[PDB]
């Protein structure tokens, strides 16, 4: 198994979703049901997280902070 | 009033992918988004609306120029 790694670019707290910026590649749609831990993202926070390819396309899964 | 861009790329097997707008942010694009008979293509230049989706903007009344 493997993981991405990568820091949330922007989350938005009233919306539920965001994208994770990921250093030389796409950016990854991050919904607020994806995060793992107590509390939810906020900018520049770095995860570890892995893509699930959703009916509209790619987006993380199992989003935890490091 | 519309916006106006070109096909960044189109995942025409999953129906979904981005235009590119000049110095802007591009815009996620489904297939339902597709006002026309064919779907996109790398390069095409369309006229479109933003609308707020799932993902947050996403095109509408998505035209071949």
């Amino acid at each position: 198994g493997h993981m991405q790694r990568g820091k949330v670019k922007w989350f938005n707290n009233e919306k539920g979703y965001g994208f994770i910026e990921v250093e030389g590649g796409s950016d990854v749609f991050v919904h607020f049901t994806a995060i793992q831990g107590f509390k939810t993202l906020e900018e520049g926070q770095e995860v570890s997280f892995e893509i699930v390819q959703g009916n509209r396309g790619p987006q993380a899964a199992n989003v935890v902070k490091l």
